[PDB]
């Protein structure tokens, strides 16, 4: 459901400063996460194509507004990982 | 949605305190999901309102085009502003 | 909307200022929300007329849409040249 | 506007001047804005005249105009990226 | 190969053990190799169904494109792992700066 | 070249000695101008298909249309694509060595770190 | 310049003397600057002949075709829509366009060199930090 995954990756998104080392190391989870998210989606659509080829229905739509939104999700994540880059240089930049 | 809603919103989002850099390289993968989702959001009413109809129906439909368009936009100016506080940090520690 | 007031506009937008360079940085994605609401607006009015018609006018609104596709370019465009106006600094230091 | 003078304009425009890099990046973005509007212009003024001949500088002597103001501004976009280029190539005949 | 079988294979291999940090760093290489390999010997079969199919035709289903899902995950498995590099990396700077 | 010969290869050669980090650390630019050499040649051998295959193109042409005087571009396509693989892969080992050597400057930060 | 050769040049150069570390890290440089060299020979060589191409063009399309001056010409009436095919089977096109494409070849194998010669300044680094740290 597409209100679902909205809700998660706003949840996923969100920065921990307290503990950044972890939030480095999770990002790489959730990278996972999302890819695979995105990637069952796309066998969900290959199977409804697969069935199409038997010859109201707004399922493949549907599934395609997913696959737009998991897309978003792995860039948002995978700039998440930057930011924690770039929170760290700061934090260092701001040290003598 | 109301389109000066979202111009409003945006003009507020897009701002950078540059006396809390940290929060805001943060932040913005929030902001980012926050548009995704009002990105998200918009497709999928789109299609609720195709699906349903399959004359004053087809305005409603162009109007959540526009609304669709200025969040894409966003979703660009997002991503961009994540840069620019890249940028910033960049020529702050050139500076030192 | 003038035209020429968007012209005069986009002319005093797109000006970097190098000795506040970190300003501009910041300000670049301001300038593209700017512009971004002006583009949003005319497509608003545009459908506004083309329902209310539902022609010359109608023309007249393209071409401050299409004015406000380039603004949107250039100041893209512009977010860019300074990163790279950064990068020749710190190359020359 | 005389095509001869555009032709010459642009001709002076894209020239790079190495020695002041910098500023021909920052500048760029301005002679975009003179290009944008003089090819804004002309299209105005062929509206206007559509309009006053829909009431009874040829029309297509504005069009040959139009058209090469678009060239340049093609000319002025890909200008930025050379002018980037010739950073690039600094920093790789340095080795940094 | 089955998709879900990738899933859970790159899920078990992107975790971070903190206490192990110098072997997740070096190990990360290995992770790469193996999943280039995945995503290069996906591409030959792919080669070889697509070959043969084209010899029959010149003399005269979803398979192929259920690879290329595969394949497309390979990628995403790859970025992945190049990702997890850098976040050992900035874990460390990390641990150095807090001391 | 077979492509699983490669794979066996690089992942031979990824593998980092933890005793030996220093001549590791010395040794993965030679890696590097080892797989270097390998995605340069294929690109040769790929030059050498590629003109071929406008010879064959040429030879279909003149094949129909009838002229002449007295299935060969489907085996030099097919031939290019098996090329066109282990071009890639060897564009990923590059990455790989190329992230090995960073890799090793990682670890003696930590091995440093560590030694307070 | 001989792919083959360029390969074994590189394959030499890198080489790291841990005994002269020194030496190595200073020489670096040199050979960065001498591989720079190469390449931007290569780029100039390509732009020569990618002008020796538009004359084998110009050459062959006039032999495949109806042209002004010349008396050899082609009995294969070859037509507009054939003539692409045509010229890049071409012998003489062939030839030049294959010199081009192994002088690109050179000039991607001398950016990949630049590459390792600047990874290997940073290795030789990298060990003398770890030396000194064994030390200390």
């Amino acid at each position: 459901r597409l209100e679902d995954l909205q809700e998660e990756l706003k949840k996923d998104v969100f920065i921990d400063s307290t503990k950044l080392q972890y939030e480095a190391a999770n990002n790489v989870m959730l990278y996972s996460k999302w890819l695979n998210k995105h990637s069952s989606i796309k066998k969900e659509m290959l199977r409804i194509e697969a069935q199409k080829k038997v010859a109201v229905d707004t399922s493949l739509q549907y599934w395609g507004i997913l696959l737009d939104f998991c897309s978003g999700a792995l860039d948002a994540i995978k700039s998440r990982g930057f930011a924690i880059k770039h929170i760290q240089d700061m934090r260092a930049f701001e040290a003598g």
